[PDB]
């Protein structure tokens, strides 16, 4: 159930879309919205997941 709605990409607004994830506790985290996926670690771009447990937001910086 890894729903999440994640905002990436170098711009105000390039890949940012309701999205599935991948890799919420395994290692790395890679999201893919609409204008593509990105795979970045727990700092970089913003992202929001939902599971089927909780809800947790992490921001990069």
């Amino acid at each position: 159930g890894l729903m999440v709605e994640v905002v990436e990409s170098p711009n105000h607004s390039e890949v940012g879309i309701k999205g599935e994830v991948v890799d919420e506790t395994q290692n790395t985290l890679k999201i893919m919205t609409e204008k593509g996926l990105k795979v970045v670690a727990k700092r970089g771009r913003t992202f929001r997941v939902w599971y089927k447990g909780k809800i947790m937001r992490i921001k990069g910086d």
